[PDB]
């Protein structure tokens, strides 16, 4: 039933989102289609697009908490996906990332201007998709979307603010990751319910579930970014270390102290100015991973994942909810860890 | 009482907007402050910032239509100004404009990434400033903001879509200018009223007033962009022609036909590829202005301004409204033409 829910969310939300995207004024409809993988760089149809469906599955589930049909949360799932993709379009341009899922980013193919524009258009469309309903529930749901969107912007500001720092604290990484990943999962977890009429207290609680689920998810993402096998990830070995990310394992290792921690600090500071960084081998990236593990970085991040999972699942206990729905929310939380 | 209303809108909205902007996470608060002219390129305080105050004046006026206090429309005026400035930040980057009001643009000073980021932050803050209220009026007011924001994005898409075209039709220019200027004035004209409890029919009508006022405003802006005196505009002689804009006079002249129109077509097509465009003199820009006038471009645009003014002011007649407020709305409409 685990992959049944992810299927359920994808099949409900994708056609509604695709139809809303095709309605954008030219060239924004085609440029967005490229972003979403429906067409290629010269505008001919393509596939290899469908990523993960955690957020949509969550939003349709969120509606069932009040007893409403899954479809009631579909506007919520569409809006969340739209804001998500607005964030990607702009973040990729800001970060200078030429690639995402082994495909050229919109800014590389269609120019920076069109990446900014379509990004803006998706963010405005998300608010439209909710407010179109004209109801009080829809206004409150947009309020939740806005909080999450302001948060993602904050997380990106934090990212930019730390990009030249030789070290970032654990606390700084946590609040950044909460903004980046947690806030939108919190919104996805509570938006369907808000659309189904739930009061301000029921919703916040579901937000607390989603936020802490988000942190558990990002902690696991950080573990897989370094130690993940190419046959499961699709990415290169030690992919996050090739991009010099300061993920939780990296940061936790730096904050530790001791010979492993101290030496990793010297190396990562040296790596930032390193003229031959582009020549680095797998083994050199392995050495840095091995040092993060010795400093207790990996272990600390697995324990954080486990802790956050628990805080999430223990927040579900606090909300009055049909027990079939609670079971479904519980199973997504376990899927999030691997 | 004309400049009394513009003062009224500026003094009510500016401190509320400034306080909301200062609350943004670093570096977004300072980068926004630079955008707004409160600090200079090295972060020390500055002035020369306060531009025009038509939109805020309009939004506080809009609230009075229902009988509410001006202050009720202040969230509406702040949100409109925020969306406006999000639009500038992003449009300037997309257009590659290094300057605005004789000051370096944010992207030139602080980088493209921070222009995108602060732009996004202002757009998310605008929705927050309204939805914070938690009321049904506030949800409906955000709905109006969203329509206007989707429209400005559309207008910018149109701008990009026509940027290499040797000719643009009159109709294409009108719908672009309606998106660019009209939509947000429509929103400013109706948002205070929506915040004061007005029904869906009263609001649309005020929107029709604001939209057509916007077109009249942009037509006059287009006349001043070419024939405006440097002692009133602050800009160089024939400033819009130095930037090769396809404003309404330019476009109306091209659509005319006849020897003036045909020759202007050849010249503007030639000017686009011209290796020595940077060397063009005042007199050459005067010749092109003189040709637009001969083709009936100037006259047509003054008649459009007059027509749009009339459609706006005649839309005010359709709405039940205190006659002191109607008089105030009428006087702004006359100020818009010069």
């Amino acid at each position: 039933d685990v992959t049944a829910l992810l299927e359920r969310g994808r099949t409900l939300a994708t056609p509604v989102l695709r139809a809303a995207v095709d309605r954008l004024a030219p060239p924004m409809d085609t440029v967005a289609a490229y972003h979403f993988g429906w067409i290629d760089a010269q505008g001919n149809p393509a596939d290899g697009d469908g990523g993960k469906a955690v957020r949509p599955a969550l939003a349709v589930l969120s509606a069932e908490v009040t007893g409403a049909a899954p479809e009631v949360g579909v506007p919520g799932a569409v809006a969340v996906e739209l804001v998500h993709n607005f964030s990607l379009l702009h973040d990729d341009l800001m970060d200078g990332d030429e690639q995402r899922r082994h495909r050229d980013t919109v800014w590389k193919v269609h120019g920076p201007a069109q990446a900014i524009l379509v990004g803006d258009a998706l963010f405005a469309l998300a608010n439209e998709v909710l407010l179109e309903l004209g109801t009080v529930e829809a206004g409150r749901a947009t309020r939740r979307l806005t909080k999450a969107s302001r948060s993602l912007i904050d997380g990106q500001a934090q990212d930019i603010s730390y990009e030249h720092r030789d070290r970032v604290s654990v606390e700084e990484c946590l609040e950044m990751e909460g903004n980046k990943t947690g806030a939108l999962l919190a919104c996805a977890s509570s938006i369907g319910a808000v659309l189904g009429g739930a009061d301000e207290r029921t919703a916040d609680t579901l937000e607390k579930y989603g936020y802490h689920l988000g942190l558990a998810f990002q902690a696991v993402d950080d573990l897989l970014g370094i130690w993940g096998d190419p046959d499961a990830t699709g990415k290169q070995t030690w992919s996050d270390l090739r991009q010099r990310k300061k993920s939780l394992p990296v940061v936790a290792a730096l904050a530790a102290g001791g010979a492993a921690s101290e030496r990793l600090g010297e190396i990562l500071t040296a790596d930032a100015k390193a003229s031959d960084f582009a020549n680095f081998s797998e083994e050199e990236f392995a050495a840095r991973a091995a040092l993060i593990e010795e400093a207790g970085g990996r272990e600390w991040t697995a324990d954080e994942a486990r802790r956050q999972h628990t805080i999430a699942i223990e927040a579900l206990d606090a909300v009055d909810m049909p027990d079939r729905v609670r079971d479904r929310f519980t199973a997504l939380a376990d899927f999030v860890v691997v």
